[PDB]
Parts: C-alpha cells; sequence; structure tokens
C-alpha cells in the first residue's frame, strides 16, 4: 500500500538507471554492442518481478529522512539505490536459475535458457552486479555514505554467496542424505543465502543514507530482518511445490535437485520409519513419478497446514520483535514489509 | 628476475591469506563446511600459475616506495594486493574456462570438469571475488588509498566483464562470419577482456599505494601498459594453436569456439579468396579434422613466422612507448614487466 503508491514512480525511474548504464560509456563507441547486450541483459533479468527489495529501499528512506530533506536529487538516488538492490537480486537469481536447473523465473524462460545465450549467462550476471558499483559512483560518489553503501553491497553479496555455498554442499545431485537435513543446518542455509540480502541489506541501505550509521541501531534492525528473512526463505520453500505457478511465475525443482527444504526438513520430523524410506528412494531424483511420490507424502503429513500454522506463530514472533527492536525507528518501517510477505503466494 | 627473487616470498603469503579468510569467519561456526569449500576453491583455482600479475604489484610496489617507508606492515599490504589481483584472474579464469568450454587450466582439469563441482563454480568464482574485498578492508581500511583501491578493482571487473561481452558476442556457436573478425573489432575486444586488469590494474594498485594517485600518471601510465596487454594477449591466441601444452598447461580451443584470435584475423587479410572458403567450412566446429584443416591453413601463410615478425615491432614499440611516457616513473617497472612477457611460451 506505501509500497504499491511508490511503485510507479520507482519503476518509471529504470528507463534512466538503463539510459545512464547505456549513456556514460558510449562515449566508447567500440563497446557499442556490449552495451546493446547490457541493456538487453537489465530488460530480461531486471524488470517483471514485485520490486519489493528495490521499494523497501525508498519506502524506508521516505520514512526516515525529514522531509525537508528529499530534495529532488535525494530522491533520484534513493530510487537509485532502490534499483542497485535490485540488480543485486537479478544477478543471483540469473545464476542461481544456472546451479538450480530451473526453467521459469518471473513467468518467462530462465535466460540461460534462451536459445542463444547459454552459458554466457554467466558473464551477464558479472555485469549486472558492476553495475550497481557504477550506479553508486555516478549518484553517491560525493555522499558521506558512500563508502557504507558499497562495504554494504560487497558484505551482503558474499553473505549471500557463502550461502549458496551450504544451499549447494547440503544438495550433491545423485546422493542422498537426508540426514544432513535439520533445523540447524536449514537455518543456517536460509539467513545466508537468503535473508541478509532480501532484508537487511535494504533497509540498512536506507539507513546509511539518512545517516543512521550507528552500530546498535543496525544490530537492532538486523535482529527484526533476519528472522522475516527466514520466513519469507521458508515461504519460498512451501511455494516451490505448492504454489501456482502462474502467480509464482516459476516452476519448482527443490526436490529433483534434492534440496534442503523446509518441506523436507519437517517431513523427516515426522516421518514414520517406512515413510522414511519412501523418502530416501524418491528423493533429489529428476523423474517426474517420483517426485509425485514425495508431494504425496508431505500431503499426507498435512505439511501444508503445518506451513500455514508456521506463518502465524511466525508473524506473531516477528511482531514481538518489532516491539522489542524497531525503537528508535518508526515502526512503520517494519510493519509495511511486515504486510507485504504476510500471506504472499506471488 | 626481479620476479624471480621475489616469487618465493609472494608463494609463502598464501599460507596466510587462507589462514585469515578461513579464521576471521570462523568464529561463526554454523558456515563452517563453506569456508571448508572456499579453502578448497582458493588452493585449486588461485595456486598453480606463475604469479606474475600479483609480482608485479610487489615489484613496483618495491621500486616506487622509499625504502624507509616499506615497514613490515606496508609489505604485508603490498603482498595482500598481490594477492588480490591474484583472485581476481582466479575468478575471470574460472569463468572464463565455462563459457570457453575448456579442458585443462595450469596443467590439471578445469574446476568444473572436476566431478562433483559443475556449473556450482559459478558461485565458486564469485566468491573468490567476494575474497579481495574482504581483504582489501582487512588489510587496507585504514589507508588513504582504501577507497582507489576498490574503485579500482571494481572498474577493472566491469572492463574486463565489458570485455568478454565482446569476445562471446563476437563467437556465437555454430554461427559463422569470417567478416566481423577485424583488426578494429580484435584490438577492441582485447584491450577490455585482457589488458586492462592483467597490466594496468596491478601497476595502477601499486601507484595509489604509493601515493601517486595523479590522473596524468596513471594516464600515462595506462597507455604504456594497454598496449603491452595487446601484446599479451596476441601472445596467448598464438599459443592457444601453437604452444605446447605442458609449457602453457591448457588445451587450445580459438577455433572449435568460433572465437575472434589474432590468427584468424591475420589469415583473414591473407588469404585467397578460396582459402577464405576452406575457413569458412572448417571454422568454429569442434571436429577435430576441421580444426587441423584449419592449423594447416594458418600453416601455409607462415602465421607463426608472422606473429614472431609481429612480436619483435610490438617489443621495438612497447619501448619506444616506455622512453616516451616512463616519466617520471622508474623504467625498470616497465621494463621488468616486458623483460617478463618477451619470448614467453607459457
Ligand atoms: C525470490 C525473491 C525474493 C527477493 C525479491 C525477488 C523479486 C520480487 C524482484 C525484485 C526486483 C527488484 O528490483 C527489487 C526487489 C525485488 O524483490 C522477484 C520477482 C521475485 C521474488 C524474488 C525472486
Ligand atoms: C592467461 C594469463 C594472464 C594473466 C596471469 C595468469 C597466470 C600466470 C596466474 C597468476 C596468478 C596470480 O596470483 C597473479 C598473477 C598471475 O598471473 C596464469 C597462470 C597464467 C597466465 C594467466 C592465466
Ligand atoms: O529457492 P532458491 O534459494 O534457489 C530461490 O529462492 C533463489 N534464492 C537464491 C538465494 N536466495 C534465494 P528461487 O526459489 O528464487 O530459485
Ligand atoms: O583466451 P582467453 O581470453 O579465453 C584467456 O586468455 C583467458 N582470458 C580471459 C580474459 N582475458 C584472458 P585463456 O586463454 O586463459 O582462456
Ligand atoms: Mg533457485
Ligand atoms: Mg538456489
Ligand atoms: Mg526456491
Ligand atoms: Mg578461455
Ligand atoms: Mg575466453
Ligand atoms: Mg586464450
Amino acid at each position: 500500500d506505501v509500497y504499491a503508491q511508490e511503485k510507479q514512480d520507482f519503476v518509471q525511474h529504470f528507463s534512466q538507471i538503463v539510459r545512464v548504464l547505456t549513456e556514460d560509456e558510449m562515449g566508447h563507441p567500440e563497446i557499442g554492442d556490449a552495451i546493446a547486450r547490457l541493456k538487453e541483459v537489465l530488460e530480461y533479468n531486471a524488470i517483471g518481478g514485485k520490486y519489493n527489495r528495490g521499494l523497501t529501499v525508498v519506502v524506508a528512506f521516505r520514512e526516515l529522512v525529514e522531509p525537508r530533506k528529499q530534495d529532488a536529487d535525494s530522491l533520484q538516488r534513493a530510487w537509485t539505490v532502490g534499483w542497485c538492490v535490485e540488480l543485486l537480486q537479478a544477478f543471483f537469481l540469473v545464476a542461481d536459475d544456472i546451479m538450480d536447473s530451473s526453467l521459469t523465473r518471473r513467468g518467462q524462460i530462465c535466460w540461460y535458457q534462451k536459445p542463444g545465450v547459454g552459458l554466457d549467462a554467466i558473464n551477464d550476471a558479472n555485469l549486472l552486479e558492476a553495475c550497481i558499483y557504477r550506479l553508486l559512483k555516478l549518484y553517491c560518489r560525493e555522499q558521506p555514505y558512500y563508502l557504507n553503501l558499497i562495504e554494504l553491497f560487497l558484505q551482503s553479496s558474499y553473505q549471500t554467496e557463502i550461502g549458496q555455498t551450504l544451499d549447494l554442499l547440503t544438495a550433491p545431485q545423485g546422493n542422498v542424505d537426508l540426514v544432513r537435513f535439520t533445523e540447524k543446518r536449514y537455518k543456517s542455509i536460509v539467513k545466508y543465502k537468503t535473508a541478509f540480502y532480501s532484508f537487511y541489506l535494504p533497509i540498512a541501505a536506507a539507513m546509511y543514507m539518512a545517516g543512521i550509521d550507528g552500530e546498535k541501531e543496525h544490530a537492532n534492525a538486523k535482529k527484526i530482518l533476519l528472522e522475516m528473512g527466514e520466513f519469507f526463505q521458508i515461504q519460498d520453500d512451501y511455494l516451490d511445490l505448492f504454489g501456482d505457478p502462474s502467480v509464482t511465475g516459476k516452476i519448482g525443482t527443490d526436490i529433483q535437485d534434492n534440496k534442503c527444504s523446509w518441506l523436507v526438513v519437517q517431513c523427516l520430523q515426522r516421518a514414520t520409519p517406512e515413510q522414511y524410506q519412501i523418502l530416501k528412494e524418491n528423493y533429489g531424483q529428476k523423474e517426474a513419478e517420483k517426485v509425485a511420490r514425495v508431494k504425496a507424502l508431505y500431503e499426507e503429513l498435512d505439511l501444508p497446514a503445518v506451513f500455514l500454522q508456521y506463518e502465524e506463530d511466525s508473524y506473531s514472533h516477528i511482531m514481538a520483535l518489532i516491539e522489542q527492536y524497531a525503537a528508535p525507528l518508526p515502526p512503520a518501517v517494519f510493519l509495511g514489509l511486515a504486510r507485504k510477505i504476510y500471506k504472499r503466494r506471488k
């Protein structure tokens, strides 16, 4: 709602992002075709999602900066840093789609699945990542938060890469152990792979933009935002099987890819020993009838109801955590973002 | 020789690089297995090469800093930033080996060809890249060049990514045009893909470390170092076909992968029209007997002698350029590095 009003202005800022990334180096004409490829890379892989992470930067920045400091320029930078978060997303997703062997993202074919792209997508991703640092220098080089922002985006990438390594190490292809799929391991994976970049990064970005740089106000924000990130990823895992691909824009692969999904952890916690074996025989394999058998087993332990039950308790806990740690920040910052992910199905 | 003395001290600094990258986050035990994977990623993909780029940082830093400023700490940082260049290399190479479909690198199997790695290598690469920025913060956070160094490593990555995009766009699989393979296009490709990160980056890194930050002293260094980078890449293209894989540590793929190699550009400049057609029919295809036919054609126009002739003229020109633009820097800086690549065959 605070999100939904601001969407349109934020999406229109994208034409200029692209202009400035295409223009400022087209005074080197020799790379023109590279630049043209960048444009394509951006339009295919930055557009088409819900923009919530990039919107979170703009919304929070509105709520933390005094409106007499929100000049036209200061807002440009807010929307630009918003788009920097978006490009980080795009970067990890393009590479994740390859490592996860996914088919669709945001309602279209994955970039690496497009005829004539393939594993060139690897360098496409890396460019998306560089564009972040290009814009920071363009729009924020002279701000006193410029270095905070750079360290923040770099630190959040390392964290999410450490998370992916854990994601991939725990899901080796053609190689079961059910046994590594614990709660402790799960929470660790999801903390690093999703929670820093999807929640802490954008709010912190907007904190540094407003001049709130103190270690304690960041750690407290962090406490709320990691826990919301855990919830968000459990939701992502539930939607990978039980979501509607016309809503989510994507087809699940967690069972196939042998993943430490929340579903499988819960499953294992509930399974009779012979249910265990059915899982053993059928998990992490590409065969459609073996996936279907796992799903049935999940359904047979009411894991969709266990998800709906988790969602309520997590929500109540995040809200407790907001009552606890929001101060001295406006609680609307956390509340608007919790509203945005509660009940969600894309 | 200045290189060859300093090698051993530089390579021994690698144990500590790895220690500090493994230690400083092992106070989070939950990621321990990620960290262990990093260690592996580093030992396989940072070790085994000639270290010339990372050595160039240490050598030049010795030559530009007054020896009364080369305290133990100041040298730590030199060797560390040396290793940061090395990790940039490692990052691009791991990804290049995938996009080039290569077999071996540095005398062993490519990381992505190892059983149980595969396309997980994508995230391995990204980590290598993050490690650069981790070390900069660890060893240089309080230096007045810290931000110059960060912008330099980021800018050099964007440039080399723009170069790779050009490299890949000009070499679409199963799709000849001989016709895009010009001199102008060639020089552009090689400038961006190799010349900034392999030559300008390390010397500039060492300039910023010595407090030489002026735009004019950088542009002049740049003028020498881009041209040396062009030469170095033409050498790389010649070795891809005519090099000895026990020296180079790697097997060629430029013809197979349909690349704008220097060899093919030269070829096209020399070809009778019916030689042209032989090239047309045989270039950019995986079939061993069609590659052999191209090689024969290259040999039939004495392109190895044309390479030996280019090498001499380029050398004389780089030396002219050094006479022109080295000032006020010690010419030994450029000379030691030109000695290192003249006559080279790994
Ligand atoms: C799984 C996700 C969680 C993180 C967000 C991300 C978005 C919503 C896109 C998006 C673009 C942007 O510019 C800024 C923020 C964004 O969130 C995509 C569509 C689907 C959900 C996904 C992939
Ligand atoms: C093609 C190249 C040109 C750039 C350098 C690079 C090295 C020599 C490794 C290396 C490691 C390091 O830490 C610092 C510098 C380095 O050069 C590898 C072995 C082969 C040549 C290669 C791949
Ligand atoms: O399930 P994943 O972690 O691979 C995913 O959530 C992507 N992602 C990657 C890192 N954090 C989130 P997606 O379902 O978008 O494929
Ligand atoms: O030939 P390439 O450019 O792919 C190569 O030189 C790697 N490289 C990549 C960018 N710059 C240099 P290598 O021969 O090492 O595979
Ligand atoms: Mg995925
Ligand atoms: Mg994934
Ligand atoms: Mg998922
Ligand atoms: Mg290659
Ligand atoms: Mg290549
Ligand atoms: Mg080569």
